[PDB]
């Protein structure tokens, strides 16, 4: 691992740690978790999502190479990546012992909790299978952080005006992850491929998420403004 | 070095490819011809019909191919259907890319026929699907894949355990793995100095998932313009 690779990785891990501290040390400002409570558990979920979106935008801004893309490309990359980063983070926050997703102490969510928020079967089960598959890979914080950076610099997102530049920005992160995994687990050649394959799954999960949003609109459950900008 | 089994798995796929591609040359003159000689909506419809007809041929070759991949026919039939339903357009996009010619900026299909970006537009498709297809083909060309690499990628694509409605995803993952390992060892040998080729190949699987969605948006949009899929395509993609 070169000096520049160490600096890039260390910067990503420190930014991930600062973003978590900034966004999820204090109690989140959310509708208290209780027709009456169907709208309220949904709102709750929606306010959590907004807090994660904010965290993700904060993190993206600190990824070397991002804030130097053209502004429209920044927006286009974040628009597509957001739900996928959320799925990764949800997998990070997953606890196989309890089968729940922990944001901080006293804020955890199970498959049942998701159903009560109005969410379909078609969205919940993939989320939870993907989370437990992520755990069997046993990614550490550097691996997650690098995977997020790679995810952001995907040159095939809709409305990207400079795909050549995005792809060149992705390469160093791919190279760092390749090196990192070679050093960590030298006798585990499929670890790295297995990680990239989860990026595939994340594209599908994004579509399945969009279907949840469209389905929610059918129960007069609209996304609030900060999420509407991104998803409907 | 590739083991005997890896060499045979590749040779098997590459030769199934060929026996399946026999339907392409024999159905070529049966197809609704591309219309020559047209003013500005007759010809629009004939071009589209032409496109649906080649897609049908492709659907059938992909079905025939998959039945030859070892272990496929031992999957539960509902799972066979679910993998093909999802993989079909993605394999077609791989085949489209494989046939892209950068000199003419045209795609070959079924041996002799070729299509430009503007031919796709003339057949009623929209820029939101067409541009990504051609960028993907250009990107695929820069990787310089050979017949073995494409065949391995298609097998990897078929055996994607995370398709919708798959009932035994673990049985699918178990079939995929040796193909992934074969591709890793293949690229390592072919290009020992290019460590990023293999990751870039895997990332083409990511792009294929998005293109699949864009294709669904294209089919939706085509119905607005009197262009509904025929029965065999309807059941896979509507
Ligand atoms: O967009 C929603 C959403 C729910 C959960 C998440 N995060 C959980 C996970 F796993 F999807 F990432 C993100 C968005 C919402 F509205 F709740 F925020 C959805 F319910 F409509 F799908
Ligand atoms: O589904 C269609 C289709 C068109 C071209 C292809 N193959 C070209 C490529 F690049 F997508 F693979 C496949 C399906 C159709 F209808 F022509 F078959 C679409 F036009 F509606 F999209
Ligand atoms: O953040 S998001 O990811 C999320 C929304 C709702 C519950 C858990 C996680
Ligand atoms: O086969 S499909 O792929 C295809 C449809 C139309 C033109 C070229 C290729």
């Amino acid at each position: 691992l070169t000096a520049a690779q160490e600096l890039m990785i260390q910067q990503l891990v420190a930014a991930q740690l600062q973003c978590n501290k900034r966004s999820f040390s204090d109690q989140p400002k959310v509708t208290p978790w209780p027709r009456d409570a169907r709208q309220q558990r949904f709102a709750h979920f929606t306010e959590l999502a907004i807090i994660s979106v904010q965290e993700i935008v904060d993190f993206a801004k600190q990824v070397p190479g991002f804030l130097q893309l053209g502004r429209e490309d920044q927006i286009a990359l974040l628009k597509a990546s957001t739900i996928e980063i959320m799925l990764l983070e949800t997998a990070r926050r997953y606890n196989h012992e309890t089968e729940c997703i922990t944001f901080l102490k006293d804020f955890t969510y199970s498959k049942d909790d998701f159903h009560r928020a109005g969410l379909q079967v078609e969205f919940i089960n993939p989320i939870f299978e993907f989370s437990r598959a992520m755990r069997r890979l046993g990614l550490d914080d550097a691996e997650y952080a690098l995977l997020i950076a790679i995810n952001i610099f995907s040159a095939d997102r809709p409305n990207v005006q400079e795909p050549g530049r995005v792809e060149a920005l992705q390469q160093p992160y791919v190279e760092a992850l390749l090196s990192y995994t070679r050093i960590k687990r030298p006798q585990d050649q499929l670890r790295f491929p297995r990680m990239l394959m989860k990026l595939v799954s994340l594209r599908t999960l994004s579509s399945v998420h969009s279907e949840q949003v469209f389905a929610l609109r059918l129960q007069d459950k609209k996304l609030p403004p900060l999420l509407s900008e991104i998803w409907d």
